């Protein structure tokens, strides 16, 4: 996260940290008891390593009471997911045993109607992501609230040229941002769960290059199917 600060321990209660052999890798977002969704590109240059997930963390090498490193049972990428693509670029992750919930650890409402948030309303990103151009990882979890961006114009020339589909959505990126380490994780609007960033162009900060989020909206169904299939 660029231009962010740092988070209120544990008032993010949904959010984290997939890791690959015990270090952070990607945001997550706990979605149910047993279920995390992150980022289908995370994984791509991962398969040997450990896969876990930590839930109730504000710091990732600290101890805390509520922090607790799980296994991955089973990865689920989304289906049409395909390598260096922006494209359904989700990631549901099934945990060792059902979470446990606590004031510090809980699944995360998300958006299940299919309607685009409004122009410039603030939604809140929060990350283990790099901090500064520079590559400065911080061991505490860091937020900021990005306007959202009208379709229209992340599909500008200058911008994204027209590589926004109806499944993902915008935010600005100037100075404030989600940069490395933040993909897989949430983008929440008044609460809920309306986005999980991608990589985008691998640009962060530059105004020119607005943020990408998958719409978890477009992708209910597949949530859902993959929920259900205990
Ligand atoms: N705001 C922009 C666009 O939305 C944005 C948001 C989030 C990430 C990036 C971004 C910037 C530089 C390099 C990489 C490659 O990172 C990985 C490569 C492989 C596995 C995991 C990651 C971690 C990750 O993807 O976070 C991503 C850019």
């Amino acid at each position: 996260i660029l231009g962010g600060r740092e988070a209120e321990a544990h008032a993010r209660p949904y959010m984290a940290s997939v890791q690959l052999n015990g270090a952070h890798l990607c945001g997550g977002v706990l979605v149910a008891e047993q279920w995390v969704l992150s980022a289908a590109h995370c994984l791509e240059d991962a398969a040997d390593g450990k896969v876990q997930v930590l839930l109730g963390a504000h710091s990732l090498s600290q101890p805390e009471p509520s922090k607790r490193l799980y296994d991955v049972l089973r990865a689920v990428p989304h289906p049409d997911s395909q390598p260096d693509t922006i494209d359904h670029d989700l990631l549901l992750l099934q945990l060792s045993e059902k979470a446990t919930l606590g004031p510090a650890v809980r699944p995360l409402p998300w958006q299940r109607v299919d309607r685009d948030v409004a122009p410039g309303t603030l939604c809140d990103v929060a990350g283990w992501g790099i901090v500064n151009h520079a590559g400065r990882r911080p061991d505490s979890l860091q937020h900021v609230l990005l306007p959202v961006l009208d379709r229209a114009t992340c599909n500008r020339r200058t911008h994204h040229d027209g590589a926004i589909t109806e499944r993902l959505m915008c935010a600005e990126s100037n100075r404030r941002d989600s940069c490395k380490g933040d993909s897989g994780g949430p983008l929440v609007c008044g609460g809920v769960l309306e986005g999980v960033v991608t990589s985008g162009s691998r640009v962060c900060g530059n105004r020119k290059k607005p943020g990408i989020y998958t719409r978890v909206a477009s992708y209910a169904a597949w949530i859902d199917s993959v929920l259900a299939s205990a």
